[PDB]
């Protein structure tokens, strides 16, 4: 059954949550347990109300999106196919009880600082359940660091580590992310040089340029293990269809001409529509404190450019990261 907040926020816990981003989907929170940063994610489940204009989904309707979290965190500890770059999942609670006042001043702090598209959630009753999931900090999103980044060279990082990722939940679970706009890749500084991945048991490395990405936001995405697929079928949605003003919105117009409007079917020519979007951004909208001022960097920009006007005529992530001449 159910349990109460304080079981996943603690005292000490919910006394050091900051609200850090959100969606129609609800609130995410950072806070620190065992003096490490993590993200709580808190969804509204199963009752009547309208929340931030949307009706709250059922169990059934966010099973998905947690069975997909967990199998690509699980992704880090394969050995054929490995990758670190989906977010890691440290639990996931069925919660019930009216919000944590701390966390309605934390949600205070954020639309008084940097605004709020969402009703202020403190009109649920104590029988309302949630779902709260605690993943691994990931970050800052890319389009928050749109002015903050080094160089191309940091983006080319960027795009190869996003790359390897797709390929690896490709090849291990037939996975379409399907809602890989820049607010759900995330960048953290890393020590680390080199990352690692293994594709079909063949390891390989990505400079860092001292950046580890993180995918996330699993709500669209599909898989499959063992012919049985779970995703969201948006087959009878309108709206998600009639964008505009951002090539974001063409990409789900351009998944549903791949599929024929057949969400359970598999088509990993969406991971690159989605990888060619995030290339767009990175040459029209990112802006860099260093430019391309030397020549070995304007080769860089030259590749990325190539990659952009090249990549849609690959037929996956995987093919992508195998043949593209940007990964050589
Ligand atoms: I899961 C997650 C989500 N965010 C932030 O909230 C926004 C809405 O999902 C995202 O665009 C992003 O800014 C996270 N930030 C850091 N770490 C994790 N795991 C996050």
């Amino acid at each position: 059954g159910p349990v109460p907040f304080s079981h996943c926020l603690p005292t000490e816990k919910l006394q050091r949550c900051e609200k850090i981003g959100e969606g129609v989907f609800g609130e995410v929170f950072q806070t620190i347990a065992d003096h490490t940063p993590v993200a709580i994610k808190i969804i509204a489940i199963e009752g009547p109300d309208l929340v931030n204009g949307s009706h709250q989904k059922t169990f059934e309707e966010i099973l998905p999106e947690i069975i997909i979290s967990k199998e690509l965190s699980l992704l880090s500890g394969e050995v054929c196919n490995r990758t670190e770059g989906f977010i890691g999942l440290n639990s996931v609670h069925c919660v019930q009880g009216s919000y944590p006042p701390l966390l309605l001043k934390a949600w205070d702090h954020y639309n008084s600082t940097k605004g709020s598209a969402n009703d202020r959630p403190d009109f649920f009753k104590d029988d309302q359940l949630f779902i709260v999931l605690e993943t691994e900090f990931g970050g800052i999103d890319l389009e928050q660091m749109r002015t903050k980044l080094s160089s191309l060279a940091t983006a080319k990082s960027i795009l190869h580590q996003l790359t390897a990722s797709l390929a690896v939940a490709e090849a291990s679970l037939r996975f379409e992310h399907r809602d890989l706009h820049w607010g759900n890749v995330l960048l953290k500084k890393t020590s680390l040089k080199k990352l690692h991945y293994t594709l079909n048991g063949k390891s390989s490395t990505i400079p860092s340029c001292g950046l580890q990405v993180s995918i996330i936001d699993y709500t669209l995405s599909r898989l499959e293990r063992d012919g049985i697929v779970v995703f969201c079928d948006v087959s009878m949605d309108e709206d998600l269809f009639t964008g505009d003003g951002d090539y974001q919105f063409d990409i789900y117009r351009l998944m549903k001409k791949e599929n024929n409007n057949r969400w359970g079917e598999y088509h990993p020519y969406s991971n690159v529509l989605w990888l060619h979007y995030l290339t767009d951004k990175m040459l029209k909208q990112m802006t860099f404190k260093t430019k391309c001022n030397t020549p070995a960097m304007k080769q860089i920009k030259r590749k990325i450019q190539e990659f952009h006007r090249t990549m849609l005529n690959f037929s996956s992530a995987t093919d992508l990261l195998c043949q593209h001449s940007l990964f050589k």
